[PDB]
């Protein structure tokens, strides 16, 4: 079977349409229970939503959102708006077009051109950046020795090299927000030592979810994020300072 990869800002409450294989046309139907209708209507933009998701019809791993080509969706006979322009594949909030009643069915008509694709619908709670931050801080702090070993590595001179890096420089300020770091974080896959502010980075992806490193522009998914232990200890010792300089001998001082 096909499963979707969980979204960091969405907690699945129920599955309304299980992942189902898709100028082609396919018709879908689903119903909400009175309890599910009550959850939506009392969630104030609603915080409990109906989420439509598309992906590749692949089984080896949980799938990320992937729109089929020439996608055009109709929810309850009404044209469903998609992300602007190539078009980025993302979950679709169909709550504004949903029939928020237990007494009537909801209809989805999908048009695309032919690889196989899959469609699924979920009842979700949209989480805040604050909640996602607390979930991140709950995974703990990365060993400060992991950064110390990375610093040592980068300052280890290549023997068949003329120009050798004798010292590294990092900032204690966020490269995105310009204020001093509170939660210094980075993706595990990033090669650089420069961290960015975790709270600010989640505040940004709450609105527009690009999950892109503000330092190197590589992918920085939520599930790859760590809190640098070394920068956590420095942020506690250091005071009137912007940039730190690291030596080979392990020492550090202002830059
Ligand atoms: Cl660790
Ligand atoms: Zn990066």
């Amino acid at each position: 079977d096909v499963t979707m990869k969980p979204l960091p800002f969405y907690e699945v409450y129920g599955e309304l349409i299980r992942p189902t294989t898709l100028f082609e046309e396919a018709h879908f139907t689903f119903a909400l229970t009175p309890q599910q209708v009550q959850q939506i209507l009392t969630s104030r933009d609603y915080t409990i939503q109906v989420q439509l998701r598309f992906c590749l019809c692949e089984t080896s791993c949980p799938q990320e959102d992937y729109f089929p080509p020439n996608l055009f969706v109709k929810v309850n006979g009404k044209l469903c708006p998609l992300p602007g322009y190539k078009r980025p594949s993302r979950p679709i909030n169909i709550t504004p077009l949903a029939r928020l009643s237990a007494t009537v069915p909801n209809t989805i008509v999908v048009n695309w051109s032919s690889r196989n694709y899959s469609l699924s619908v979920y009842l979700v709670r949209q989480l805040t950046a604050g909640t996602l931050l607390q979930k991140l801080r709950a995974k703990g702090i990365r060993n400060p020795d992991h950064s110390r070993a990375l610093i040592k590595e980068k300052l280890t001179a290549d023997p068949d090299s003329e120009v050798a890096t004798t010292s590294l420089r990092v900032s204690l300020m966020c490269p995105l927000g310009k204020m001093r770091l509170t939660v210094p974080c980075r993706a595990l896959t990033c090669a650089h030592l420069q961290s960015f502010d975790a709270a600010l980075y989640l505040q940004m992806n709450e609105k527009k979810p690009t999950w892109t490193c503000p330092v190197c522009d590589k992918k920085a998914p939520y599930e790859s994020l760590i809190i640098d232990g070394l920068f956590m200890e420095i942020l506690s010792s250091c005071s009137d300072c912007d940039e730190i300089q690291f030596m080979e001998d392990g020492s550090w001082c202002p830059m």
